[PDB]
């Protein structure tokens, strides 16, 4: 529906970079449905930033926090929910 895609939003990246870069750093973290690189118009240089969609929703989470603040050149990228938006199951039971 709404709330439950599993994408992931990369920024703060090298031009540098390429989508092997991405795929093969997001691999061992998750199965990847698929890459797409984000750019300009007026320009036509790759930001540093992109969009990875994977296939549980609970990789991208572990992704998330292994991919952020993972210097990839030199300095730290950015990396955070597509959908910025919480989830999880509650249960405060036996606690």
């Amino acid at each position: 529906g709404s709330s439950g895609s599993s994408g992931l939003y990369v920024g703060s990246l090298h031009f540098n970079i390429t989508e092997d870069m991405l795929r093969g750093i997001f691999e061992p973290f998750g199965k990847i449905d698929n890459i797409v690189l984000m750019k300009d118009s007026d320009t036509g240089r790759s930001k540093g930033y992109g969009f990875i969609t994977f296939s549980d929703s609970e990789c991208a989470r572990r992704a998330l926090e292994q991919l952020n603040g993972f210097e990839l050149a030199g300095r730290p990228m950015r990396v955070g929910h597509v959908t910025e938006r919480l989830d999880g199951g509650s249960g405060p039971s036996s606690g």
